[PDB]
């Protein structure tokens, strides 16, 4: 004491909490995701997105809690060689690979579960019925799915605090090293997370596009335009001043896209105006007589006025804009 006995309280929580986390993960397997393949709702290949890896998840949590319990079991001091055996090396890139997996796909998961549930009532009888079970501890099935995320992110906390209570130098080092993996891995999932949701958002728009006005028309550098594999830094609605148009912006990393909606299609309507921009040369200025509308220059001049619904969201924008179009190298 009394450094000791924060240092076995924290890897009491660490075992007993990892536990808990391979029987949710045993629930989720065994009363939804197995069941809704014996039962065909959806087609395997779409099962396999919804829960991105769910058998080898739950195998790499196991066998955490499998080298923890075995190092209790042969007792708590020196824990570090076990946190790094895996998050550390080839079994911490392992972990990593297999947890971000099913993390990056939350978000699909649970609007295509929600789809299902109203869709089809055969479904959410199904669901209605074993989130009914004693086994699921109160839980729904959209409360078990991010679970594995706020696991990840209580992982370096845990660690953190096995590190700071440890007396003994050369072991202290070691849970210090595997807590840094730890937040390296968390960082590392919360990236492809988002890299998911930009590119199945973009995916989305990017066979929406209807691209006939520039393979008709300058501009033709964008046909043809691919917008899959680009990074997807804001979207919104907005109303658009062509002179004295409702449009869909999304600004992405380089350019600026001005979509119109016209049903489920997403027209670049070049209306003398051109609908895509290159940022690298793009600026905002506020207008004096209208506080939620603001303009953009592309520095042959070149003057596009955009009005929000409100004033806050189109501060939020040109703040945006032009911290996107300066994140740009000049060549």
């Amino acid at each position: 004491p009394k450094s000791q006995v924060k240092r076995q309280e924290v890897i009491s929580e660490l075992l007993v909490t990892e536990a808990a986390h391979v029987r949710m993960l045993r629930v989720l397997h065994d009363l939804f995701f197995q069941p809704m393949a014996e039962c065909l709702f959806f087609p395997l290949e779409e099962l396999q997105n919804i829960f991105p890896s769910l058998d080898e998840l739950i195998e790499v949590h196991s066998l955490f809690l499998d080298r923890l319990m075995k190092r209790r079991q042969e007792s708590i001091e020196e824990i570090g060689d076990v946190l790094l055996a895996r998050f550390d090396g080839a079994e911490g890139s392992w972990f990593q690979k297999i947890s971000s997996r099913f993390c990056s796909r939350q978000s699909f998961a649970l609007e295509q579960l929600k789809a299902k549930q109203r869709k089809d009532p055969r479904f959410c009888a199904f669901v209605q019925e074993a989130e009914s079970r004693p086994r699921c501890r109160r839980l729904q099935l959209k409360d078990m799915i991010p679970t594995e995320m706020q696991r990840l992110t209580k992982y370096p906390l845990l660690l953190q605090s096995i590190g700071q209570n440890t007396e003994e130098p050369t072991e202290r080092e070691k849970v210090e090293l595997a807590a840094e993996c730890c937040r390296e891995i968390l960082h590392h999932v919360n990236q492809a997370v988002r890299d998911m949701e930009d590119l199945l958002r973009l995916k989305d728009y990017q066979r929406r596009l209807d691209l006939s006005h520039l393979r008709q028309s300058m501009l033709s550098e964008f046909k043809n335009l691919d917008i899959t594999k680009k990074k997807l830094v804001h979207e919104g609605p907005l109303t658009w001043r062509v002179t004295k148009v409702e449009v869909h912006v999304l600004l992405l990393d380089d350019l600026l896209l001005l979509l119109q909606r016209q049903d489920e299609r997403l027209l670049l309507k070049s209306h003398m105006l051109r609908p895509v921009l290159r940022l690298t040369s793009a600026m905002t200025r506020e207008v004096a007589t209208d506080h939620k509308a603001f303009y953009v220059l592309f520095t042959e001049a070149q003057i596009y006025e955009l009005v929000a619904q409100t004033v806050s969201e189109r501060k939020n924008w040109c703040a945006l804009i032009t911290e996107t179009a300066g994140s740009l190298k000049v060549p």
